[PDB]
This record gives structure tokens, C-alpha cells and sequence, in this order.
């Protein structure tokens, strides 16, 4: 039978809550059903195991959402040609080409650079005096810079790049066609830089990935300017969002932020724990759809049907992290799927726990006494979740 679809997703918004909807749904026998803005219902995995199953068992597929209308919460699908709209092996081939500038290895040299950047952020926000804005003067500038240099996109463009974001990540009804508007006109900027790199090379992944493709043929003219439109937009929305949602946390428990303060050396262990508490998103992964029938959790999901991973839920399930409703900042074993899991896990994970570690670390050492100074301005309305604004003092 088919469970009533429910409204998906449930919220909130604001403060780092999960809706109950989530629990009740791991609890019951089997996946529940749930119905998205715009496409087809699809069943919604909320088990950690059911999660991690549906993530990383080839069985399932994301190749096939362009044959079906996928669910989803934003009315333009562009069908972008990124290694996440594909399966093996044309996967294979995009990430092993993009991975080798996000490694562990690679990203490594970046730590003093961040580190640096940090704290000159934080000269910055000492000399003007308190209240700062931990979003506009801290969290944006660190991820925004790093990708810009990284990826070879101006930093003096950010402004005009976040407004195309915000456009393409919003799910508000309203102007329900500005998000495909916007990002024809980022198509366009992004194909201005490409132009340039290609014309006269520079020391950047966009000039590397050229190469690659004039020179070794190892994608498509459109895959490389759809990646560099992923990159640009992960690489600095997804960490700005989590370094204010992060510090939230981490204040409203104070006794957790007194911690880090005596015990820096539990920032890698408090990073994972917060990855795996603190949402990122405000829905469900990108839905999988089965290439055979197959069992998930009790549900026979049906050959064609298309199965959403709630990886806020997942983190909570109590199957799988004792107390999972609290944060344990030296939780062992935290093998939490906020970075996905398995063939599409999460290529800037190395990358964006750099860029979490160093963050707190600068904040810890020289605003101990951090403090809210204002109403937090939440996002609502997209496809991610975090403070918008976040005033602070110390
Ligand atoms: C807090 C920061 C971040 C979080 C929480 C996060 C989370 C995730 C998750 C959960 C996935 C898999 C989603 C799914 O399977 O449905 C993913 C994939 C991906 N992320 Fe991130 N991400 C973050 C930052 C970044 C950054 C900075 C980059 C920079 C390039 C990036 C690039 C990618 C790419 C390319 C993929 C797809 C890889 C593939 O399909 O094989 N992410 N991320
Ligand atoms: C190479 C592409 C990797 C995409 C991942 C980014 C991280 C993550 C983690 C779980 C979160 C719930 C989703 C939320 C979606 C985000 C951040 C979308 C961003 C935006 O669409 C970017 C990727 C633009 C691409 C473009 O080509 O315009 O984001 O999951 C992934 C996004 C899934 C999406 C967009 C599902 C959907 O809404 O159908
Ligand atoms: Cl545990
Ligand atoms: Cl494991």
C-alpha cells in the first residue's frame, strides 16, 4: 500500500530543531510517504541504516531522475551535467578529475591561509567595536574567499554572485521563476570566466579543468562550466551557513563552548559531532531511484520509485548514536552521513572541516566571550538552513 503522503518537508527554520514529523517517522515500521512542492511522491528513509543503504547501494541511481519528474522543492529542474546527476562510470570519470583539488593532501596547505584570514576578520571586527555580524563580517568572507582563489572566480563579484544564489536556492512560491532566470545569468557570467581562462590561463581549478578538456578530452565543454556552477555555489553558501549555526550551537549549550575553550584539541571531534547534529539543508537529499525492486527498512521500494534520505534524521536515529538529541563534542565512532555517504559522499568534506576548524578555532581564542547581541535573522524559504544575520558581541 502507499502510507498518506505527507507535507514535505516539515521545518523548522529556526534554531537547529528537527521536526517531530522526523521522529515519528523513524519510529514507525517501514518508509513513510512524503509530498514535495513540485514532481512525483517518493518515499522518505529516516533509519541511519535505511539512509546509509539507499546512499551507497548501487542498486539505487541517480542517473535515472531525468526520466521521471523528481520530487523536489524548487519548480526548475536544470538537469545540470555534474558528476551528482550521474552513476557509474561517467561519475567515475568527472570526480576522479575534480577530486584530486579537494583532498586531504591537497587542501592541507590551505589551513594557514584560513587560519590567517580568520583572525584578520576578527582585527576587523574588534577595530569597528561590538555588535558585529558573525554571517556578513566572518562566516561569508572565510568560504567566499578560499573558493574564489580556489576556483578562479573574482572575489569582487560576490556580491553579485550571492544575489544569483539566493535566487537559485529559494523555494519561496513568489516569483516562481527567478531562480531559473538567475542562473541563465550565472550560465552567463561563469561562460565569461571560462572564456577568459581559456584565452589566457591562470593558477586556478578552472584553467586545470580547461586543460583537461582541450587537452585530454575528459569532459564535456558542459560538464565543466556546470561544475564550476556547483563549485562556486557550495563552495561558500554551505560553509557559511554551518559557521553561524555552529556558533549558535555551540553558545546556547554554553557549556559545550567552555569546553573547546579549555580543550582545543576536541575541535576535530566537536567539528564531526556538530556536522552530524547541526542540519545543513532543509529537506531531503537528492532522491534515488531504484534500478530492481529491493527492500529498504521493511518497504519493498518499487523498481522506478524514487526514495529521499532525510540525513538530519539519520544523524539522530537512536539506533545508531546513544543520546542522539545531544551533542557529545567527544562522541566516538561518529560515523554521522552529514557529508553523505558512500559514490556521491561529499568531494569539499575535507575541505569544509578546514575551513569548521579553523573558523571556531580563531573564534575560541579570541572572542571567548562571544555572545548574541540580537535577534538572529534565520533563512527561510530555501534550500538551506542557518542564521541569515547573527549579531554578536564580547
Ligand atoms: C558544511 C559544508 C558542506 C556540507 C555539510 C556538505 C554536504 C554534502 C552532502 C550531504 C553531499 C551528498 C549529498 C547526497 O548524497 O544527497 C555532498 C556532496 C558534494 N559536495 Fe558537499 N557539503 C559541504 C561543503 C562542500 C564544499 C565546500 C564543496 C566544494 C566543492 C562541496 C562540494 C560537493 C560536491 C562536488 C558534491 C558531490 C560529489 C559527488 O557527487 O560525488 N561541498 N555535500
Ligand atoms: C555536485 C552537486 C552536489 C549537490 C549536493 C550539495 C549538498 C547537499 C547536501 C544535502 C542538502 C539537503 C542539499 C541541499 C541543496 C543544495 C545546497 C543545492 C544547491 C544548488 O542547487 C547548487 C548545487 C546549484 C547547482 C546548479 O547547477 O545550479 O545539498 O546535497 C546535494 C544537493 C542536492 C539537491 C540540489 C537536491 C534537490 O533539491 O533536488
Ligand atoms: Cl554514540
Ligand atoms: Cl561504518
Amino acid at each position: 500500500t502507499y502510507p498518506e503522503s505527507l507535507s514535505y518537508p516539515f521545518g523548522p527554520d529556526e534554531g537547529l530543531a528537527l521536526s517531530e514529523s522526523y521522529t515519528r517517522a523513524r519510529d514507525t515500521d517501514g518508509l513513510i510517504r512524503v509530498k514535495l512542492p513540485y514532481g512525483e511522491p517518493a518515499w522518505l528513509a529516516t533509519r541511519y541504516e535505511d539512509a546509509r543503504l539507499v546512499l551507497g547501494d548501487a542498486r539505487f541511481s541517480r542517473a535515472l531522475s531525468e526520466e521521471h519528474d523528481p520530487p523536489r522543492a524548487r519548480k526548475f529542474n536544470a538537469q545540470a551535467k555534474s558528476m551528482f546527476n550521474m552513476d557509474a562510470p561517467d561519475h567515475t570519470r568527472l570526480r576522479r578529475l575534480i577530486s584530486k583539488a579537494f583532498t586531504i593532501r591537497r587542501v592541507e596547505e590551505l589551513r594557514p591561509k584560513v587560519h590567517d584570514l580568520a583572525h584578520r576578520l576578527i582585527d576587523d571586527m574588534l577595530a569597528k567595536g561590538e555588535p558585529a555580524d558573525l554571517v556578513a563580517d566572518y562566516a561569508l568572507p572565510i568560504p567566499t574567499t578560499v573558493i574564489c582563489e580556489l576556483l578562479g572566480v573574482p572575489f569582487e563579484d560576490r556580491e553579485k554572485f550571492g544575489r544569483w544564489t539566493d535566487a537559485i536556492l529559494s523555494t519561496s512560491t513568489l516569483n516562481p521563476e527567478e531562480g531559473r532566470v538567475k542562473r541563465m545569468e550565472l550560465v552567463g557570467y561563469i561562460g565569461g570566466i571560462i572564456a577568459a581562462r581559456r584565452a589566457q590561463p591562470a593558477d586556478d581549478l578552472i584553467s586545470g579543468m580547461i586543460e583537461a578538456r582541450d587537452v585530454q578530452d575528459k569532459l564535456t565543454e558542459q560538464e565543466l562550466l556546470d561544475h564550476c556552477i556547483g563549485l562556486l555555489i557550495l563552495g561558500h553558501e554551505t560553509t557559511a551557513s554551518q559557521i553561524p549555526s555552529f556558533v549558535y550551537a555551540l553558545l546556547d549549550q554554553p557549556q559545550h563552548w567552555k569546553r573547546l575553550l579549555d580543550d582545543p584539541e576536541l575541535i576535530p571531534s566537536a567539528v564531526e559531532e556538530l556536522f552530524r547534529f547541526v542540519p545543513l539543508g532543509s529537506g531531503s537529499a537528492a532522491p534515488r531511484y531504484a534500478r530492481e525492486d529491493i527492500e529498504v527498512g521493511g518497504t519493498l521500494v518499487r523498481a522506478g520509485e524514487p526514495v529521499l534520505v532525510a540525513l538530519g534524521a539519520a544523524n539522530r536515529d537512536g539506533l545508531r548514536f546513544e543520546d542522539p538529541e545531544e551533542i557529545k563534542l567527544d562522541r566516538p565512532s561518529n560515523h554521522h552521513i552529514g557529508f553523505g555517504h558512500g559514490i556521491h559522499h561529499c568531494l569539499g568534506a575535507p575541505l569544509a572541516r578546514l575551513e569548521l576548524q579553523e573558523a571556531l578555532r580563531a573564534l575560541l581564542e579570541r572572542l571567548p566571550t562571544l555572545k548574541v547581541a540580537g535577534d538572529i535573522a534565520w533563512k527561510s524559504e530555501m534550500m538551506v538552513r542557518g542564521p541569515r544575520s547573527m549579531p554578536v558581541g564580547w
